[PDB]
């Protein structure tokens, strides 16, 4: 009908994991038969007929097999514990299987926790054949050697020591298959199954070596002093860190490492003390650096990580480019991991070392012309980077902000780090809605600045894309509600409707756009000491 | 053609005061030929052939006599300074003709400051007799409310080296008028000899006035001789107890018998206003004013003019927002008349019953209604908040406080009196928007229903404001040198102060922003939860 198609519309293209559709489920149904107009509106007709009778899902069945086909995204909630059918599910797995390896492999921490919910019959089943989403994983990650990688490092966080039993137990036997595939199957496969192996040998001793630092008594320069003897050991651990046969880095695959430089290593001023590393790789003496902390467990940091970079795929997509910084994490154990290295430094040292940001980015890059005797790209680079992590920050509910947490960059880059808070999780009692220090407002020229305005710009534009995009990072939020990821256990079941809250999807574009303003509003005026004066004189206004 | 299309609807539709379009103009004169397409063109075109010198002139001329007759407010530019063309005046002077004396009398205001522009010449020749000039002279004798309200504004004209000459112009002027009046038929003849009463009656009130001043002492002293004097019959040429009908100066339709003096009373002020009560001609109908012998009302009649004019553009809109012009005219500089509407300060609402519901309370009690009061009394008291709060923004309305607004039983908000105009205030600083903490609560505060519709009004009402600017600015421009007291000390910058408040640079949603920013800082200010949120917030990076 006429108007017939907007009430669908509607249905297909703003609802995300609204429960809403009731009588609706009669309506798209009469026209589930004639018309799948999107994959959008596969997802939505699967929502009411597997409601009750076995007649309704035959019939349903048939309308999924001729179905224009789901996009992985939302094929992604079909893996999700909601949907019980065997047939819907490997309907999900054949979605996938048509995705390219680059993709499967964003998604894939999300694809280790989906394996909770298929049927242990299946896995059970497999398991007598060595000794569809499941063989599916195996059968890609021996596919492909860095996938195979990350789903190794992501099955051993998971296997090592009420529900719990059931999981770990399920865990152990999908990790005892994949090797057992592996150690059998060619040269291609059998290559994967030695380089795992050299990998988990290197960070054993590597481990071995830290306790030994964290034991011995000193201040941080005494420790990495001893860090550094320790590295240049030879042969008092079972691998030969000077020099050794080439690894693949668990952080990136790509490339071997060879070498750690005793005598370039540092360790951070953090109160854990990540090591950092210098390796060198196989390729010309090259340089790699990586973090090693051993604190605590990396897989929020992971997950939020996971997040950044997939946002900023989909602003990069839509043709913006906020200059973010999407570093790599892995956890190795709980317990340790590797982060990715990249050159910054903390605002706080910036702030400590040269009198504010724009003295720093003037050494790093003056430019006499303007704007501030900074290049501009600079200034630029800086403004998109505040307005993606403010966005960003925002929607993921990271707390626990300062000055030791953001850093930059020579380039302008601002990022965060260390996300321990997640979800409107704080130390303290309060928000601000908005992270932004004096000090970075004061960086942006102030209040009134083409530059603070071309901020402000930029948020809202970041949020309206974002906004859009909310399907895929639901469906994701969804798959994580028994990650053991500490910030979503405390209540699971309430995680993905903060993040929800968050994306404002009710709202119209217009209303989203003054919501973010208002948010932002309240936590610029509070940070600056002249706007609060100006509270100050207006309440005494009236007396 | 098609794109160039859209780029010529940019220049008709969006400003009024732009130097816009300079070697675009002649862009604009291609296109003109073929597009006298509506009236909004012409204002334009003359914009741009005037500048240069001689032939430009006369193929204008044809294509102004060939354009699509030009909207009244147009007309209003023309007549100043900035068009100095005999020809275009004589077409203004034609437009102004078209226009309801409704129309007229609003415009009258400015339309008698408009006289101050040339031709001295045409004055000089019709007094020799014994085209502006005379077009009002003209209608003023057509129309008796139109000829009372000339001659007023008139007279206290006539009551820098070079404005000493406009008052010239202006008395050689009232008197051409007063003389055919003097010498017209029947009608005429009854105008004039009710001018003249009006004269004597003011005087008479005046020196009763003085002589209460001349008493030195309390208040209840003062009201008492003012009650005497009143009742005094013969001490003055009139008699105030009775007097033969004569038309209300303030509301010419409206005619009084006489004053009743027991019924008269002494305002707070320091200065003192008098309120009279007036007996009219009709079934013994009374009518209250107030008359103020101690400031020049001019700036005070502006205002109020200019909440006439906003409200009837609001309403033609079908936007009610219950907003009172009470009529105001000053006599002379240091006495004028003010319409009285019954009503309390807020202030004294406050003193007298504790908070603002219990008056609202007090009057319009409904047990189911919002407040246990009547629905309708809190929408009519939202709504005039609304269009107040954004009316008192665009004329830059200072010095506000809980004696300049007052309530009525009815739910309207108001305010009274215009000390400081166009961003003047005694004090320092803002608030952008006025609204005290009590207001707020009447609202119900921040979180509640009632406040989202005041915003929500606001904003509404600023959008369409924003459509009229053009009139507005036209009113303001023929203003300048007006001889307002706000307008004196900046005369360059009082029309770009109200025009700047109009922001009609922003897109519309851009437009709704800035309005909510306004209203945030102005609300935050007032409520202490909101302020003492903020210190949190603050608290928040300092550690």
């Amino acid at each position: 009908a006429s108007i017939r198609d907007q009430l669908h519309t509607i249905v297909y293209r703003y609802p995300p994991t609204y429960v809403l559709s009731s009588e609706e489920q009669d309506l798209v149904w009469k026209f589930r038969f004639y018309l799948s107009s999107h994959k959008k509106a596969l997802t939505k007709f699967l929502k009411c007929i597997n409601w009750k009778l076995e007649d309704e899902v035959t019939q349903a069945l048939w309308m999924l097999a001729n179905w224009a086909p789901m996009d992985v995204e939302d094929a992604l909630e079909l893996l999700s514990p909601t949907f019980t059918h065997p047939q819907v599910r490997k309907y999900a797995v054949s979605r996938l299987a048509q995705a390219p390896d680059e993709d499967l492999l964003l998604y894939l921490l999300q694809l280790v926790q989906a394996l909770k919910y298929e049927d242990p019959r299946h896995i059970v089943h497999l398991h007598g054949c060595i000794f569809n989403l499941c063989t599916f994983l195996i059968q890609r990650a021996c596919t492909n050697a860095t996938l195979a990688n990350y789903f190794y490092w992501y099955l051993s966080i998971e296997v090592e020591e009420k529900q719990d039993e059931r999981a770990h137990d399920m865990y152990a036997m999908v990790l005892k298959m994949f090797l057992k595939v592996l150690e059998n199957g060619n040269f291609n496969l059998r290559g994967i199954f030695y380089n795992l192996r050299k990998q988990r040998r290197f960070i054993d001793e590597l481990v071995k070596l830290v306790k030994l630092v964290a034991k011995e008594p000193g201040n941080r320069n005494k420790k990495t002093e001893k860090f550094q003897k320790l590295l240049a050991e030879q042969d008092m651990f079972k691998v030969n860190f000077t020099n050794f046969e080439p690894i693949p880095f668990p952080l990136d695959p790509e490339i071997y490492i060879t070498k750690i430089v005793p005598m370039r290593t540092s360790l951070f001023k953090s109160a854990l003390m990540p090591a950092k590393l210098t390796f060198v790789t196989s390729i010309a003496h090259h340089e790699y650096a990586a973090i090693f902390k051993h604190g605590d467990d990396l897989r929020q940091d992971q997950l939020i990580l996971q997040m950044i970079t997939l946002m900023d795929k989909l602003l990069r997509r839509e043709n913006l480019d906020l200059k973010l910084t999407p570093y790599k994490v892995l956890a190795t154990s709980s317990k340790h991991g590797f982060l990715q290295y990249v050159d910054s430094c903390t605002v706080a040292e910036v702030l400590a070392r040269e009198g504010n940001i724009h003295n720093f980015f003037r050494k790093h890059h003056p430019c006499d012309n303007g704007p501030y005797g900074i290049s501009a790209e600079v200034m630029d680079t800086y403004i998109k980077s505040c307005a993606g992590y403010c966005v960003i920050t925002y929607l993921l509910g990271v707390g626990d902000r300062h000055l030791d947490n953001l850093l930059l960059t020579t380039n302008g880059k601002l990022f965060h780090i260390d996300f321990g808070y997640i979800l409107g999780r704080d130390p303290k009692p309060m928000p601000p809605p908005m992270k932004l220090s004096k000090e970075m407002v004061e960086a942006m020229g102030g209040i009134s600045s083409e530059h603070h305005h071309e901020f402000r710009k930029q948020c809202y534009t970041a949020y309206l894309h974002l906004r859009r995009h909310a399907n895929v990072m639901l469906n994701l939020f969804s798959l994580m509600v028994d990650a053991t990821v500490p910030d979503i256990a405390l209540e699971p079941d309430k995680a993905v409707k903060k993040v929800e809250e968050n994306l404002q999807l009710g709202l119209t574009d217009e209303e989203a756009v003054q919501h973010l303003q208002s948010l932002l509003d309240v936590s610029i005026t509070a940070v600056m000491p002249a706007l609060v004066e100006q509270i100050h004189r207006f309440t005494q206004y009236w007396r």
